[PDB]
DNA sequence: TACGCAAACGTTTGCGT
DNA sequence: TACGCAAACGTTTGCGT
């Protein structure tokens, strides 16, 4: 039950039991064995609580997420978790659903549980949230979802969402389109506003004007893709191509088109963004901008461990890069031959 | 920094600080305030480690999962998490990927971290795993993925996967089909073998014989749905309808059909299972058996808390029930008018 | 050579007066 | 009335001899 119970069965001091258990000093074989034996019948399981109390670190990390079911998110989380495990850390998952109160709560429970570091993925960063976060500059942390380093008291991994938005637009332009519409994600997020603007730069470069009736705000959820695609194609004049800010929303856009009798890409070309695991099996196989979700995770974890173990003080930031994945949802547009 | 530092700034004993902080006894207003004030400048955050060491419970639960990205899983996890939070518990997520070693590791780290209870979702339960689990009968636990109560030392929530398999088959039969094929999930799992057998009972009842070339094993992953659908339709004689053991695999089956030029449901009818959040937005909107994922989570959490707080000793088991969701992937079969 | 003493980590709580 | 003493929870680790 307790180290004391073990030391006693083994007839050695607890100081000894602890040394064999942690190979922190040489112990006579025979001695070791005895301890192991006792450890065994006693069915001892050392208390990490006790230990952490003395050693001052819990070997545990907290993820302050937005939600965890959304494919995008879910893929990152599973990555972060992979890393913790292989480096002996334990993951504490907390979804704040973009709720300040919730954020304030989890943040606290976390601090109380004395997590060695914090991985932050809150989507939106209002001042109040930015404020609560600084109050914990003491806990080592890294934000994995900004496009620029919003603050000095944290590490940051940046996705170059603007560059990707730009890649998306260029591709459409290079395929022959000039009448393009867009369904962006929330402008309050990096993956929302960022991708959009990247996209819009390329349009401007090509002197392509995007009429406002062709821009419909989504929320990364499929229903939102569904309604937007519908509002776009449900009009007199419709674009020949659509840039959809997120794969899952795109999936929604695909379904509406089909329900309206439109053909993809024969009638409308569709390009998404994220390259979630199932994008290839959408119907038709989705052409999209890939976000390195795995590296985003691993890179974030690593910066954390650094700050952790190597007691780093300076905020760091590391970029990651998106890349176009051609599938079958895009077709040449009316101006292809003219380039 | 420490309770001691607070008691001192406040000029009261720590016994006092602790009482205000936990409202465990009456404290003079003025006294309270002082403590709060100190608590404030000191920027104190009570140590849960310390506390748990004394009180003997961590207010934290461990989820020994298989993986967390798969839509099915991801939806359950997000539910379990919702429950922990509203009941003040902290969630420790651990994916064992159906690996014994991994299982043995997480199980241990968990025990060491002294989690108040364990939510188990390992998919497959080989004796060796069944064995490791009993070694921890001491920690309160519930398995959320068996179809029958595999053991006495745990609580269990059962999904009635056989009943659902049977619902799926019946529907096809009632729609006019007699040439049906099936892509089941791994037979080593409840959601695999269970659904299949439910399905097969209905066939037998209808004297429908399922030729072996029409049964293709999947693994819940879309690629597997893709290959299987392909092997099924890639043959001389093909069924008019397909029962697909999991939505995500179904999504794969949908894509292959389209790629082979087949029409759903015009050429082939397809019925899935799970009713994952995006099934409605598949193309076409997927007809499937719904698994109450939310209730599965909440129900499991609740049984745990019970055993926890009410120190229950007896293994319990609670059933949950699936229900058919008609969408647009099924059409009447050749024998409809003949019934 | 190989191991043990005892203090400390940060809290909570029975008995007090 | 309203608060404090001090022991304990389960470990780790400096100094020993
Ligand atoms: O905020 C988001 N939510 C879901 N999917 C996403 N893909 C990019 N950003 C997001
Ligand atoms: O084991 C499974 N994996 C993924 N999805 C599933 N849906 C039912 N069972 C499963």
């Amino acid at each position: 039950a307790t180290i004391k119970d073990v030391a006693k069965r083994a007839n050695v001091s607890t100081t000894t039991v602890s040394h064999v258990i942690n190979k922190t000093r040489f112990v006579a074989e025979e001695t070791r064995n005895a301890v192991w034996a006792a450890i065994k019948e006693l069915h001892y399981s050392p208390s990490a609580v006790a230990r952490s109390l003395k050693v001052n670190h819990t070997k545990s990390i907290g993820l302050l997420a937005t939600s965890s079911e959304a494919a995008y998110f879910a893929e990152i989380i599973e990555a972060v978790e992979k890393n913790c495990f292989q480096k002996g850390y334990t993951l504490i998952l907390g979804n704040a659903w973009n709720n300040l109160e919730k954020q304030r709560a989890y943040l606290s429970m976390m601090a109380q549980k004395r997590v060695d570091g914090l991985l932050v993925m809150c989507s939106e960063y209002p001042e109040p949230l930015l404020a609560m976060l600084e109050e914990y500059r003491h806990i080592p942390m890294v934000v994995m979802d900004w496009g620029e380093a919003k603050a000095d008291f944290t590490d940051a991994v940046i996705d170059n969402a603007f560059e990707g938005g730009y890649m998306a637009g260029r591709y459409l332009i290079e395929r022959g389109h000039r009448e393009i519409g867009v369904i962006p994600g929330p402008l309050e997020r990096n993956t929302g506003a960022g991708r959009l603007a990247g996209f819009m730069k390329a349009m401007e470069e090509a002197m392509i004007k995007v009429p406002e009736s062709w821009i419909v705000q989504g929320d990364f959820e499929p229903e939102s893709g569904y309604r937007a695609m519908q509002q776009i194609l449900s009009q007199p004049h419709r674009p020949t191509a659509v840039f959809c800010g997120g794969d899952i929303m795109a999936m929604g856009a695909l379904c509406a088109a089909d329900e309206m009798g439109l053909r993809v890409p024969q009638d409308v070309s569709l390009i998404g963004y994220d390259n979630v695991r199932n994008a290839r099996y959408f119907t038709p196989a989705l052409t999209t901008i890939h976000q390195p979700k795995d590296s985003l995770g691993e890179t974030a974890f690593n910066m954390l461990l650094d700050r952790i173990v190597n007691k780093r003080e300076e905020p760091q930031s590391i970029e990651v890069h998106p890349r176009l994945i051609e599938r079958r949802s895009v077709a040449d547009g009316p101006f292809r031959d003219y380039r």
